């Protein structure tokens, strides 16, 4: 029942393959407070990597779960269905962007829902091949660690991954490459690898999340809605980590401009139960056979109800427009900061999905990894989880609760501040 | 608040994609019971399909997953770590046969246990191939539906699935191949297009699950783990469906008298919780590095008291010899109504993992998928949940509860009874 | 000059890779007869692999020759065309099986012709994925030996070859794989692996060659018409080896009872110069758009007139014919040698195609590659150039020019008689 | 006896896969000349793409090939050797670039030479994958397809070629890609999608041909070769069309100031008969198992002569020095009419591998292909035969006979003004 004993029974009993952020062991939660085995407590501003925007068991979603525990826990959908899976997804036809018809299918993990997503995708088309960006994050299935851009450390000594998986580069000014490079990275596969008729779909994250929290702009996407219509390409936006009311509205994409056909959605989709799921144009949906889609525990019951109750509290607690209001007071602190620390060459986000990137010196092509550890490393010193995410490990996000107390936002940033300021020393 | 509603809703809302066995949408559910939206009871044989080898929510089982609920329900271990986690690991590491040290990895589904099983196969030999049995079932992302042996319909319309997998044939004398024939085909993997030296890993059921229940008996196993020592080659054993106990041991390999060097496990290892997971030698675990293992609800905090509680209760309550006992009293029941039913060709299951398996005529060469069908139909018009499989729909599985009681086990096998009977005239 | 010296410069300029059967450097040939750079005669039985067979330096052939090389030796097809090109495409379209309208494409190595056949299957059917047997040899680029039913040592260390090739077993009675068990096998990729729709082709040989001279009955060959016809798959027949009258018609399909879609050949059309096609149903062979097919020395000037001349002299000169007299004695011979020596336990044979398979004590389960090797040696030392095959190396194939005079026939026969004598002495 | 009806029974007999740049079919040729079944006279800048570099039946080379065709004209080399494979050998493992001892695979073309270096790098590496440039051209088989930087319409409708080849951006300034683009391309593979440790190769042509007559620098090559260095890499450089003396020294690497580890030879090393093959540092090129490489009809005794005869004239003649001058003169020629036409806004090349592009407007964005075109056509009426490249086709190339004299210099650059001067009235 201490930190140092759990870490020594953990590298006994557990791969090291699974990384561990933090050397510390969780006993209990609630909203951004977490407490320790040894009783020490914790402002979360990880979130259990953007999947508690409505905070550690919030009293409305774990009444809901206690209240389903009475009825049933599992049934599997495809074998006897229940209310919570079918209501869930009639819901999300209707909050998922798009002017249109659509249906919903459930699974468990964000990675499940981009391989449906694909495989559904690839129905519908009759063709095989997709397209990613670099610095994409989909999973750590084979082919989502394909779609992923980044072979270290997720598929680092395994050997190659699924091929028939080709990279077009993110838009980012901030490193040099327009949204033209963009469009036009894509354009290279379809005249150097795999003509339009055999891509299947374009997989995006409508803003990268562990790639840095860069955001795609609505031209952007826009100008990638019309490439996908001329050629018939399923436009996919990955949305496990920029959805469920990250950026200010439910999903990323209706502040594009424009509609996906295939959207998947996780993590703080039911606020801390496993649940993920599809939701696209109708007949792009039904282009798989009956038979073709499932799992075992798919769109499980408990995690059903909790993500009914999710998406009512976002509604009876206006966290969408917190979630906005949440960003500008962060960012306004971090702009704070930075005003007397050169190291932070940009602060970003849309909604409360806030980031900072460190360059040493302020030199935009010197990631400054280190300095971005040690930040992670004190604040945790100081009681504040952080996670740090990028390429270059130079970019420090946050996800804090949605639900997160405004003394907290102070707290947050002090902390942080007090960071750079002893870093600095 | 209909049965025929809901299915209406159904049909609108979710894509054709996902198939429903039973047009029946359950409300509640109690060990071996479940009632529908209309209150109508029904007697439960499918267990959600093997994941309810303790019923549907145990008293115990829940009570554990109350308690947890109140501490956290998630934090994403690799950020910040907690004991149900570590300690379910340890019992597993303790658990799945074999005399030397294993690592346990936990994630979400039981395709991701594969998928990483596999990934840790190839990160330990730094090969890449796999092999995989006829008749098999891994899962549905691309990767696994690869190792899935049936592409109709999990992988229809879609194109072919990633390459690297070849195909081996399972043994089964009922149906023409011999152990002879099983071992053959790897070798003549080996001789044509695959050299031992490329195959990370053979990945079997020790019982076919979706399959048609098929067992591999002890002296195949044993052939084919002298095979993988001899060229270095992972076994995996997948016991998503065997395991948690089904076969009457904890684990099916337990009765094969040899250890695997990694095993999945899922479905009834949490009793109704999204829970699997992977245990392997350690070394092969640890093959990995750091950073390599994860995925956002792996080892979900609730499903993971809910699997501790699950083995507590497979000691307190003798579930395994329950198990052979209910096995027998099966199988006994179901030859006794073949003696009526010349249609019935089989009656075959290690514990209660039970099947029969219907041909035309008794024609071992003409399965009965119609009949099939036509018994899973006229049990759940007498009240009684039914699942099918096997690669020619013609075998029924049984997969109640393991927590069933006596009066029940009679009350199934006098349904199933009066199904044929009244199939005849 | 010196064999031994000439082998020396050869291990210092050239890679082991390229093996040498005969430690033998060829000064002069003619017909049936080599000269070695020692001034020793030979009796050529390997015909430079099958590709012999109007004999080294026909001189109809080489008159052909020699005239072309006065006009042009090169200029690239798809450049500017020539008449030999095209009026041998003409006549092979002509001369193939297939009571239907075929187009021919000129490449210059079995290897390409195989490569190229695939690539028009997959544009014909729009489908990605081939089909491949047992024991087969296609060539050596990247997906021929994906293709080639052998790993060692074409493939040995490089890794896996391309995917999406399927095996299928080829039918060998002598070796317990019935017709039925081919045609399963067939079936089995399609039930586990690869579905119809997503299978381009099958490619055969219809009778192996590197795989043992084992020949595919009319009635397989009938059955597999049908069910490639079934699914709309091409069925591609690979006679590099056995066509140009190898078996006693100009190509072996002929003697099968059905057509193929697509047919390769190479090796002997042009008797002795670098030439290989793909002649197939024409709109099948017009499913590739402009530009899509080619290559540098496609259907070479000086091969084209070769083949042509190599047609006329099989007219001419009988061949065919006499293909099925030199197989009739040769098997003969061979038969009366087996009345003496156990260890040869098959003598069998299509034209003069003829093989013998050598067993340890005469037991088809153990195959004696050491007497095998020690007969190709023996007979090298008495002047005989033969060469063995079959994934056993049990196997002695006899691929003489069809130009060979009755004494060399029974002087070759002889010669192998004295070696199995003091062989066994 | 009539090209219009020569094209006509083409159109009849041969796949229109293959494109046929002029309909005109070659009859006979000397040198730089060439006379059609009509008559009619051509001057040939085409040089049947880069294989005449001594000219249409080099008198010597003819008298070599002749000699030779009194001896023998096949064998297959790895059943009985002969001398002119092995002294071509010995003499390329000096020729080719690379201060350090090396061995020599004589294949029979382009693409078999570029499938078996890539071959040999996976067995001396003991890794799958590789790299290859936007733009590159390697064959026409499965896999050097996947390695050509080009779809359409090399592998057009095919479905999608072999995977695990990745794509890097070929440096060239005129279209933006500066060289640190290319360097930085190579890189994001590794992070993207395939790490360092699992690239066996990195294929480049020091001068692209297809592609358009874009030349590597020496300080590209150089960071090229650094980068390979570092990582294990095995660099291949493609000369099939770069080498045999086209860009003034006989193979382009020679001016890089660097040696790769393996390069591949083809075209021109053989004045127009059928051969290619791969010299690499002698441990690479070893590090296949013996009998894994071989072909055929590899390293054919009438095209090895040849290619031993091609390399006597080239000292003989002193072609390398003549190549520097043709290029020079055509430059100069070209960069005339070039102030009368803003139309060709570029005019490059090393040696004699000239090339000019043409821009709509001098406009760098607009490619003008359908001028390229007109001028080919053009030129064709005017007695000249000309070939375009790029990806863009707005690449006009001359590979005419380094032999031509210099009244054809003239002659061709005549043609060459008015068909430009004529285009535009
Ligand atoms: C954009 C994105 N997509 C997919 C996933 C995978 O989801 P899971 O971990 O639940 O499998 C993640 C997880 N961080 C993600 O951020
Ligand atoms: C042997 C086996 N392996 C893997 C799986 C996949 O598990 P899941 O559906 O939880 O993804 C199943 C599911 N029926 C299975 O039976
Ligand atoms: C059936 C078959 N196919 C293809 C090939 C390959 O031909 P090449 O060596 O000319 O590339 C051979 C050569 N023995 C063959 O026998
Ligand atoms: C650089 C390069 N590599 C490979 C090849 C393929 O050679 P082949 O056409 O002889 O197969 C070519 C032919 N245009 C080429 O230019």
């Amino acid at each position: 029942n201490s930190n140092k004993e759990l870490m020594q029974r953990r590298s006994q009993a557990i791969p090291r393959g699974v990384g561990q952020i933090h050397p510390i062991f969780a006993d209990r939660a609630e909203n951004c407070r977490v407490w320790d085995v040894e009783g020490r407590e914790y402002l979360d501003f990880a979130g259990g990597i953007a999947v508690l925007n409505t905070g550690h068991l919030h009293p409305k979603v774990v009444a809901a779960v206690e209240a389903q525990l009475k009825k049933l826990s599992h049934t599997c959908f495809q074998v006897l269905a229940y209310e919570p899976y079918l209501e869930l997804c009639e819901i999300m036809n209707q909050k998922v962007p798009g002017d249109f018809a659509k249906k919903t299918l459930l699974v468990t993990t964000g990675s499940e829902a981009v391989e449906n997503a694909v495989k559904i995708a690839r129905a519908a088309t009759k063709r095989s091949g997709t397209i990613a960006f670099s610095g994409a994050y989909h999973g750590r299935t084979h082919y989502t660690l394909a779609l992923t851009g980044k072979v270290n450390p997720y598929s680092a000594g395994m050997g190659l991954m699924p091929g028939h998986v080709y990279r077009a580069l993110y838009p980012c000014p901030l490193h040099g490459i327009s949204e033209d490079d963009a469009i036009a990275s894509i354009h290279r596969i379809f005249k150097n690898d795999a003509a339009p008729e055999d891509i299947a779909a374009i997989v995006i994250e409508p803003v990268q999340g562990e790639g840095g929290f860069y955001a795609s702009s609505p031209a952007f996407m826009q100008r990638l809605r019309a490439l996908c219509d001329e050629h018939g390409i399923m436009l996919i936006a990955d949305e496990a980590q920029s959805g469920a009311g990250r950026t200010g509205t439910l999903f990323a994409m209706e502040q594009m401009g424009v509609a996906p056909d295939l959207t998947t959605f996780a993590k703080s989709i039911a606020g801390g139960f496993p649940l993920a799921g599809v939701t696209g144009r109708a007949e792009v949906m039904d282009a798989v056979a009956p038979g073709g889609l499932g799992g075992t525990y798919a769109g499980n019951p408990i995690a059903c109800v909790a993500a009914l109750e999710v998406l009512k509290v976002f509604e009876q607690e206006n966290l969408l427009q917190k979630a906005n209001d949440l960003g500008q007071k962060l960012k306004d602190g971090l702009l704070a900061i930075a005003e007397k620390h050169p190291e932070i060459g940009d602060v970003r986000g849309l909604g409360a999905m806030i980031a900072i990137e460190l360059f040493e010196d302020g030199d935009h092509n010197k990631p400054d990894a280190k300095l971005t550890a040690e930040i992670v490393a004190r604040a945790r010193d100081k009681g504040l989880i952080l996670l740090s995410c990028g390429p270059y490990y130079n970019v420090l996000r946050i996800l804090v609760p949605l639900t997160i107390e405004d003394a907290q936002i102070r707290q947050g940033l002090e902390i942080i501040s007090q960071c750079f300021d002893e870093a600095k020393q």
